[PDB]
């Protein structure tokens, strides 16, 4: 699909069996998503933006489906404003900037 | 040109006659540069990332060339950590997403 910027790209994911919403972010490194349970280990993260850091936990090799195109990456999870799919992921499913 | 994500997309922008390096980032609805010298008056305002909010200058009408795309739009300046480009521009550039 082509997504315009005229609003916030976002779109629906489905991860640990639940379905939400987040933010295609190519300015994000990784991807950060609210507060929520994932299995296997993980590791503290610090990741900062505008405003400064946050302090995450990081899951790694975990699946993931973005607007119907299934990957598998690391998820950070923590207080972000908001959920965000960053680059890591958006490569795995061939997205692209276009101009 | 198609811009992939392996590593971040970061362009040469062109603002008061110098370049600069900022990152194209969907994630952001504004565009936020670090602290430079604008003409004009400005007005205040508050935007929020990652870390919390950070007060900026806007500067409305500004002339602004990204990759060779001349655009003339807002521009806010303050304590970002990095300079980024945001929808507002992205969409006078013709930028989309695209997989
Ligand atoms: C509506 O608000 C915005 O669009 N804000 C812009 C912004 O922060 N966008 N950001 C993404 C910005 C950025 O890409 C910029 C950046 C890039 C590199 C280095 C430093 C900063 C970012 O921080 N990226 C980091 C990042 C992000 C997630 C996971 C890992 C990492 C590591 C970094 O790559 C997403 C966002 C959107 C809404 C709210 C939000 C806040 C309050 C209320 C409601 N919503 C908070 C964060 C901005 C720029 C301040 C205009």
């Amino acid at each position: 699909p082509q997504i315009t910027l005229w609003q916030r790209p976002l779109v629906t994911i489905k991860i640990g069996g639940q379905l939400k919403e987040a933010l295609l972010d190519t300015g994000a490194d990784d991807t950060v998503l609210e507060e929520m349970s994932l299995p296997g280990r993980w590791k503290p993260k610090m990741i900062g933006g505008i405003g400064g850091f946050i302090k995450v936990r990081q899951y790694d090799q975990i699946l993931i489906e973005i607007c119907g195109h299934k990957a598998i990456g690391t998820v950070l999870v923590g207080p972000t404003p908001v959920n965000i799919i960053g680059r890591n992921l958006l490569t795995q499913i061939g997205c692209t900037l276009n101009f």
